[PDB]
DNA sequence: CCGACTGCGCATCAGC
DNA sequence: GCTGATGCGC
DNA sequence: GTCGG
């Protein structure tokens, strides 16, 4: 867990992630490279061979030999060429743009459009969500420093106690697990009313209020419990304008807060883990409930957290803090 | 050999 | 008009 | 791609 232990078969098995789930469409081959960058970051000692790599818990006969070839010598031709493929390097890179996925890149590479500025000419190719993310390209790449995530914090917390009194509101996400930086934020609601019963407009104040305050300034998407879209701290003086940001709200069932903060928490590579064993353990868990497997794939009624989780107990692994939640 | 693989709300697309 | 499937990014 | 039925 040191980094330049075993960096570059990680950094080569993350771009042999990403070219699978960008250009090949195989999600499966994405997951199981990242399990494998995952398991080899984490392993204490250099790698000298792929046999060496391959008794790790992801990592099989074909990572080992291109593991083998990499410190044979120091590259990957598949990858070198990949990256040299005008095709594929730029169906990769469109999906940097949020709302361009791996269909939608495809779809502009084979039709001429391979840069920003096509896209750019292109406008009307373009659906609501992808010419915001292409508008806000280079933002939507920069990190949220912490102080800033605090005002962004400041403004969400007072503004919906604004609109009811009643509002529960968390900010989730590597700001709860006390990151220095953040990509977006993470909103978790709540509301007295919602657990069982319902009116199903909860949501909808609450961003209309976040936009008459000019704090959030686009839209993505909206629905009854979920919200995903743009947002920006005001500025001062002649100040320099702060980056328009990602954020997205959620609302819970406040009959299940608990596994809402979990999952919104989370994080997204620890989630997979602590739920993809909580399998091996005879439960599955989601943002909403834990539940167990009786026969061979069972519901169960969820009955009610109670306490503070202990999901971790049910699973049978000792508590890691918010902190400890990257992996 | 062959299927499972973490889990899901909303926008859009496919179709009746 | 509607239902159901898929893409997308959580 | 990897793991396991
Ligand atoms: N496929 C998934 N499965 C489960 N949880 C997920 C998944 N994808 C995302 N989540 C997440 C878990 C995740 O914690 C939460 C928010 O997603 P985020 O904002 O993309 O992830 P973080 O905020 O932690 C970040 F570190 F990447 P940031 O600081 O750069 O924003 O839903
Ligand atoms: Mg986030
Ligand atoms: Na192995
Ligand atoms: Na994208
Ligand atoms: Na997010």
């Amino acid at each position: 867990p040191q980094e330049t232990l075993n960096g570059g078969i990680t950094d080569m098995l993350t771009e042999l992630a990403n070219f699978e789930k960008n250009v090949s469409q195989a999600i499966h081959k994405y997951n199981a490279y990242r399990k494998a960058a995952s398991v080899i970051a984490k392993y204490p000692h250099k790698i000298k061979s792929g046999a060496e790599a391959k008794k790790l818990p992801g990592v099989g006969t074909k990572i080992a030999e291109k593991i083998d070839e990499f410190l044979a010598t120091g590259k990957l031709r598949k990858l070198e060429k990949i990256r040299q493929d005008d095709t594929s390097s730029s169906i990769n890179f469109l999906t940097r743009v949020s709302g361009i996925g791996p269909s939608a890149a495809r779809k502009f590479v084979d039709e001429g459009i391979k840069t920003l500025e096509d896209l750019r000419k292109n406008e009307d190719k373009l659906n609501h969500h992808q010419r915001i993310g292409l508008k806000y390209f280079g933002d939507f790449e920069k990190r949220i420093p912490r102080e800033e995530m605090l005002q962004m914090q400041d403004i969400v917390l007072n503004e919906v106690k604004k609109v009811d009194s009643e509002y529960i509101a968390t900010v989730c996400g590597s700001f709860r697990r006390g990151a220095e930086s953040s990509g977006d934020m993470d909103v978790l609601l709540t509301h007295p009313s919602f657990t069982s019963e319902s009116q199903p407009k909860l949501l909808h104040q609450v961003v209309e209020q976040l936009q008459k305050v000019h704090f959030i300034t686009d839209t993505l998407s909206k629905g009854e419990t979920k919200f995903m879209g743009v947002c920006q701290l005001p500025s001062k003086n002649d100040e320099k304008e702060y980056p328009h940001r990602r954020i997205d709200i959620r609302l819970i069932p406040k009959d299940q807060y608990y596994c809402g903060v979990l999952y919104f928490t989370g994080s997204d590579i620890f989630n997979k883990n602590m739920r993809a064993h909580a399998l091996e353990k005879g439960f599955t868990i989601n943002e909403y409930t834990i539940r167990p497997l009786g026969v061979t794939g069972v519901a169960g009624e969820p009955l009610p957290v109670d306490s503070e989780k202990d999901i971790f107990d049910y699973i049978q692994w000792k508590y890691r803090e918010p902190k400890d939640r990257s992996e």
